[PDB]
């Protein structure tokens, strides 16, 4: 059946839901760069093989779906963008497109995430005037 879907992979119309559907964090390799794709997401392969049961490795067009990559934080504006979705927490801790995506950057960025070291980098959060209660 098309059931177990390669957790690292590409991610499209069908298989984003499944990542969705994993209840694990998707990592969104966000990448309008067909040439350097390949090395992207071959630093991508060994780190993601490391956390091939803990994150869904899809890398997704930044071109044909690149929209998405701001849909969660990024201003779709640069080079790849690698965006960790937060399937439990909801949160983006995303990576930045004028950066470097490297296999140790993302090694180095993906680890920390799941420590819980990488915190929402944004998000519009209010702090409005409480009561005592």
């Amino acid at each position: 059946g098309p059931l177990g879907s390669p957790l690292i992979g590409e991610i499209g119309p069908e298989t984003y839901s499944d990542y969705m559907s994993a209840g694990i964090p998707l990592a969104y390799i966000f990448a309008e760069t067909a040439e350097e794709r390949k090395e992207l997401s071959d630093k991508l392969k060994p780190i993601a093989e490391a956390q091939r049961g803990v994150i869904n490795f899809g890398t997704i067009d930044a071109k044909a779906f690149g929209a998405h990559a701001g849909n969660l934080n990024l201003k779709t504006d640069k080079f790849p963008a690698f965006a960790i979705q937060e399937v439990a927490k909801n949160q983006k801790f995303p990576f930045d497109q004028e950066k470097e995506i490297t296999f140790e950057a993302i090694k180095a960025f993906v680890d920390d995430f799941v420590a819980g070291k990488i915190e929402p980098s944004i998000k519009s959060e209010p702090i409005p005037e409480k009561q005592e209660g």
